[PDB]
């Protein structure tokens, strides 16, 4: 009913795109929570970084692996868009630089580097499932993963069970506090997303965000939004099977953003 | 023979991506210059929305026009991917604030507003003409712009020509120095453009950039690098008629920014 605008915005893009659209807003202050085919499976792309650097953050804590150690970086390793690695061949890198730059640019050897340390994509499966994300699974490893096939339940997510998982690995007690604190930091610090939600974020508002891109149009981003007024409000936003242009797909989350972030504004 | 490497990269992308790439590099502290198709024409996409700002505080300058003048938002103005202007349907805009929009996120109603208060397509092709920019051509608003066919003159540019109008507009006398110093700012304060050179940029150095994408696969940036030690260089990268994927496309440009920044870091 607070969400109804919300819903119609979905719905003519839906229309517009022709297209699966997805979303999920969790509100912790309350216990508030809104979808909109919330159960429905999207590729996750890159929306999945997340989960393997929380991995990483947790692994440690329970000294199973050291994020000071360093992995050397071979040039037959290096898959499409990795900028921070590309300029490293033949050095090492930190798993802790390599979340850095996997959350902040996206490069997707970094990725792939955090995924070899945490047990591959069948780690990171079991992890959410350990924190009862029961719909959520990692099956490969880039750039494979979106591969975005219609009715493949491989690399998906549904709107909720992600916005749920990071709901957990920020605000549950997984983590501690300063990893928290670090993985807030590494969305926080997210480069490449100025184009999607921050683009109509209101003013002095926050945001912790990761977004993806892949096959058959899929587009997504999950978000932290939160103020000096407004408690964190998780938003997630799925889109797959669709011909539009990447600019129409922006166009529909910042509308989409824009219908939620109103919302909670007035 | 310095930008041997750079070459091959890009011979070696226009392969992969069976694309038409086309380079210009200026070096402003001697008077070297370097390009590949540097000749050939490409969509403007958004790298034009540069052009228009720049005559906006020309013309203000020469008191045709004022800034901190509004222009008022209708629901029927909008067209696609317009961030900001979309959350102020029904209030007023200082054109000053237009640019700033455009500029930073590529609103394209806010480009649009820049464009009826500065001659239109005809009165920015008439300004590239003043400044002697002879190849350099706007012919429509936003979105038809972005058509990027085939043989098609209108809305085009050539790397070497932008590269040269930039270095005139931030670097030549044609703008006061406030006004250079603004409209350097406005590029030095680009949000959605970290997924590119900024993502490779050495450490330290400084970057002002504007990027395009549109049809037909184009994509492209026109950007200037400097630093403590190195004098301002003018990149400008134009890809055309590919069919890869955003992600293939954004790839290319920070392996190309990459050699680049390669040839005045060694």
């Amino acid at each position: 009913s607070k969400f109804q605008q919300v819903e119609q915005d979905v719905k003519a893009i839906e229309v517009s795109l022709s297209a699966r659209i997805g979303v999920s807003v969790l509100d912790t202050q309350n216990g508030e929570y809104w979808d909109y085919n919330g159960n429905q499976r999207f590729p996750l792309t890159s929306t999945f970084k997340t989960i393997a650097c929380a991995k990483l953050l947790y692994d440690a804590e329970q000294g199973k692996v050291n994020p000071n150690s360093t992995v050397e970086i071979k040039k037959a390793d290096l898959v499409t868009y990795s900028p921070v690695i590309e300029k490293q061949v033949g050095q090492a890198i930190t798993l802790d630089d390599a979340c850095f730059a996997t959350m902040t640019t996206s490069d997707n050897t970094a990725a792939n580097i955090i995924l070899s340390a945490v047990g591959g994509p069948k780690g990171v499966t079991d992890f959410l499932r350990q924190i009862g994300d029961k719909e959520t699974r990692l099956d490969r490893i880039e750039p494979d993963l979106n591969e975005g096939k219609l009715g493949d339940l491989r690399d998906t997510t549904t709107p909720k069970a992600i916005a749920s998982t990071l709901n957990k690995f920020l605000f549950g007690s997984a983590l501690s506090e300063m990893n928290q604190k670090k993985l807030e930091s590494w969305m926080v610090n997210n480069q490449v997303t100025g184009n999607l939600l921050r683009s109509v974020l209101p003013a002095g508002w926050n945001i912790a965000d990761r977004s993806g891109a892949g096959g058959f149009g899929a587009r997504s981003i999950t978000a932290v939004v939160w103020s000096e007024h407004q408690a964190p409000i998780i938003v997630s936003i799925y889109l797959a099977q669709t011909q539009a242009s990447m600019e129409e797909r922006n166009d529909a989350i910042v509308k989409i953003g824009h219908s939620i972030f109103d919302v909670y504004t007035s």
